[PDB]
């Protein structure tokens, strides 16, 4: 029983992280098989933010601007490449503790662990989601960019985000790890701000099957609702809709507690309506959106 934000273990991410310094400018790169990557704003200068012309600050530089350590150990830089918003830095050493990886870039509502790295060395690890307008709500510091986030499965380490700046709202934004940003953010200085976001509602109804699996049920209620009708709701509080999808994606948790999805729906209708009376689900007085159905089976029973 309980129920905790768990992020992955996070030793296979550990033995891959870097230090990357370019001038004065230090940030954390990743380290797999023989290339580290990294944002490719370390090659800028603070006298050229407005529109950087990166191609031509990587032709200025050569292998040896470029210092990476791992550990206490220097990487001697043999190649150098921009990909996207990426930077990969050829390192004649392959990482010994390259794990099996693959790269992947994930869905807003889609949950993952982040590794916050500074100087190349982690200092924690937690667990964040995309939200519905690409940013994600994480905790970071100067000298965060390059950490990144990832998901593991058996033995491989999907990674879906590397670090890249913080949002005015003091919210993240960040890149796959080809280099392609998470919604319409830029390595350029702009009034660039988070959109407007949204509740993720099918997070909402797993968390809720979380709770009744872990004894909340005081939101339980006799009524059934139709998809239409609960989608119209949704709306009215700024939340996604809900697609037929979703209600197949919670089919497990629905069985598992023979509570229809349609029926768990009904009951998220009435807290939006009337919240929640003083009452607590799972330790929280509010809605919470960032377990996704593959959360809630990974920890209940
Ligand atoms: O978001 C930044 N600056 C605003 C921007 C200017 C242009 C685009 S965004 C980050 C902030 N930053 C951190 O180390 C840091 C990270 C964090 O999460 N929190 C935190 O307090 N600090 C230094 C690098 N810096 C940056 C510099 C150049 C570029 Cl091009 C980019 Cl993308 C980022």
């Amino acid at each position: 029983s309980g129920f905790r934000k768990m992020a992955f273990p996070s030793g296979k991410v550990e033995g891959c992280m870097v230090q990357v310094t370019c001038g004065t400018t230090t940030l954390n790169g990743l380290w797999l098989d023989d290339v580290v990557y990294c944002p490719r704003h370390v090659i800028c200068t603070s006298e050229d933010m407005l529109n950087p012309n990166y191609e031509d600050l990587l032709i200025r530089k050569s292998n040896h601007n470029f210092l990476v350590q791992a550990g206490n150990v220097q990487l001697r830089v043999i190649g150098h490449s921009m990909q996207n918003c990426v930077l990969k830095l050829k390192v004649d050493t392959a990482n010994p503790k390259t794990p099996k990886y693959k790269f992947v870039r994930i869905q807003p509502g889609q949950t993952f662990s982040v590794l916050a790295c500074y100087n190349g060395s982690p200092s924690g690890v937690y667990q964040c989601a995309m939200r519905p307008n690409f940013t994600i709500k994480g905790s970071f510091l100067n000298g965060s960019c390059g950490s990144v986030g990832f998901n593991i499965d058996y033995d491989c380490v999907s990674f879906c985000y590397m670090h890249h700046m913080e949002l005015p709202t003091g919210v993240h934004a960040g890149t796959d790890l080809e280099g392609n940003f998470y919604g319409p953010f830029v390595d350029r200085q702009t009034a660039q701000a988070a959109g407007t976001d949204t509740t993720i509602t099918v997070n909402v109804l797993a968390w809720l099957y979380a709770a009744v699996i872990n004894g909340d049920r005081w939101f339980l209620n006799r009524f059934t609702t139709t998809l239409n009708d609960f989608n119209l709701v949704a709306m009215k509080y700024n939340y996604e809709p809900l697609t037929q999808d979703h209600v197949d994606i919670l089919g497990p948790l629905s069985a598992q507690t023979g509570i229809a999805v349609l029926d768990m729906c009904a009951s998220l209708k009435e807290l939006l309506q009337n919240g929640m009376n003083g009452r607590t689900i799972l330790g929280s007085a509010l809605l919470e959106d960032e377990f996704t159905p593959f959360d809630v089976v990974r920890q209940c029973s």
